[PDB]
């Protein structure tokens, strides 16, 4: 039930719905609340999925097509805008990530 | 001579020397280029193949078990590097494409 130091540096998007890492490592956004800064659950899921989707493709979109890890442990969207890294923790067995914009 | 634009999606190592596509198509590197990096030569030519290679089998190669395209530009490969895919052709049904490191 504990936070994961290691970050991954990359998150591009796959699909609407599924983000790709460096390490290959499918990341999932399940849920956006907001009230000023909107925050996203990325939760590690399998796949078990596949054909690298275009932003055309895609393309309206509350969150960036890629996620870019700065000096600082601030995650950059494609888009300029910093995201915060809220944690890297991991509750059996199950691995989230929330990024606070 | 014949710049083609969709290129595979995904390397699979099916020998030492010989890859494979969704398409199942026949992928050929006949040239590597120890430049300061990798230069990679694939070809295209289907030949017959039944039972794939495991990693093991194929022993520690030069090339990837698995080259997997990322919706950035590049072919991620087992092993969180990424290649320049430079050049994608035919001449005269001839298809070559470039992965460099």
């Amino acid at each position: 039930r504990a936070e994961t130091p290691a970050h991954p540096n990359r998150l591009w998007i796959w699909e609407k719905h599924v983000y790709l890492d460096e390490f290959r490592r499918s990341w999932l956004p399940v849920v956006i609340k907001s009230n000023e800064k909107f925050q996203v659950i990325l939760r590690q899921e399998d796949v078990t999925l596949g054909e690298a989707m275009s932003p055309s493709q895609l393309v309206p979109y509350e969150l960036p097509l890629m996620w870019q890890l700065y000096p600082k442990d601030r995650y950059r969207s494609a888009d300029s805008m910093y995201w915060q890294i809220l944690y890297h923790i991991k509750f059996r067995d199950v691995e989230d990530m929330l990024l606070e914009l």
